[PDB]
């Protein structure tokens, strides 16, 4: 077993070669899910360890293996549970182009059954599949992915809601004009209201963030305001430490992807102050996460510096201090 937190990389190749040896037996052990699960959960290097294991899973042909055998009944959940953990930026592109129907369908049926663990695996797959493209988000909405995350919004489990809240925030960004319109028809703010008021700071944060991205589209601004969840943003940002809430969320992983933050930049120049208060609250949260690893040039690659400067000068003191500390943590 692996334990501690040292510079030894000899642990990675042992479990990467073991991962490639089990995959090399294709023509059910399924202990690959139990090891990547704990490989992710490493305190400080889990993001470095998990990405290497999932890369060895894609480089050895195991990614194409989980997609073909997910139609077999006795191998459905084990393949989907291992696929839910290894949906990195590299593996996710290969999943969409060849067998997106096989993966979305097994994610929908995992949420329809009364087992909570199957419900968490399903929404965990739909959460990641909403972080690709507009065409991908439109296809998942067509195949029924949007119905499954909204159907799981009535749950009581926390881990399932955390997947359902994070799925709707990713769809709000990667969706676009036509897909955000579809979310208004599916009454997404109707089911984001119970998530926006959750006592869990994780569920409340990403629920409001999804709603904040939805008022950025000037065609649906009135419908998103009808829910009344934007009036909850200000008491949150004025009572939550950005450094501490960066350690409870997106500390394990090295923040959000650059393509994810690029989609959030236009929220900084929105009509509503509550949207700017939360968008700047996220970039001030991402600045320290990026500064720890030394990749602050990400914000210059996504034209986020131009927006943060216009916000650091606006009379709104809430978004002023958040956009200021972010820029000081970048350069």
């Amino acid at each position: 077993a692996g334990s501690g937190q040292q510079e030894i990389e000899q642990t990675i190749n042992k479990y990467s070669n073991m991962l490639t040896s089990i995959v090399s037996s294709l023509q059910y052990l399924e202990k690959i899910n139990e090891v990547i699960r704990r490989a992710w959960a490493v305190p400080t290097h889990g993001h470095e360890l998990g990405y290497s294991l999932c890369n060895s899973l894609r480089q050895s042909g195991g990614l194409d293996l989980l997609m073909k055998n997910c139609v077999k009944p006795d191998l459905q959940f084990s393949s989907a549970q291992l696929l839910e953990q290894c949906l990195t930026t590299e593996n996710r592109k290969h999943v969409v182009d060849n067998g997106l129907d096989k993966v979305v369908n097994v994610a929908c049926v995992c949420t329809k059954n009364s087992n909570m663990e199957h419900s968490r695996v399903g929404t965990g797959i739909l959460e990641h599949l909403f972080k690709h493209s507009e065409g991908t988000c439109s296809d998942v909405i067509r195949l029924g992915g949007l119905d499954a995350v909204l159907f799981e919004c009535r749950t009581s489990d926390l881990e399932t809601l955390r997947h359902c809240a994070s799925a709707l925030a990713n769809l709000s960004l990667y969706g676009g004009a036509e897909n955000q319109e579809e979310m208004i028809l599916r009454k997404v703010p109707m089911w984001l209201f119970p998530l926006a008021f959750h006592n869990d700071d994780n569920i409340k944060y990403y629920a409001c963030l999804a709603i904040a991205v939805l008022v950025a589209n000037k065609e649906i601004e009135a419908e998103v305001l009808k829910s009344g969840c934007l009036d909850l943003v200000e008491p949150f940002v004025t009572s939550h430490d950005p450094s501490a809430f960066a350690r409870s969320n997106l500390a394990h992983a090295h923040g959000q992807s650059k393509h994810w933050l690029k989609r959030l930049v236009p929220v900084l120049s929105s009509n509503r102050e509550e949207a700017r208060n939360l968008a700047a609250f996220h970039f001030c949260m991402e600045a320290g996460i990026k500064r720890e690893q030394g990749n602050t040039d990400i914000f210059r690659e996504i034209n986020a510096i131009e927006a943060l400067k216009n916000v650091a000068s606006c009379p709104n003191a809430i978004a002023s201090k958040f956009a200021a500390q972010a820029l000081r943590l970048i350069g």
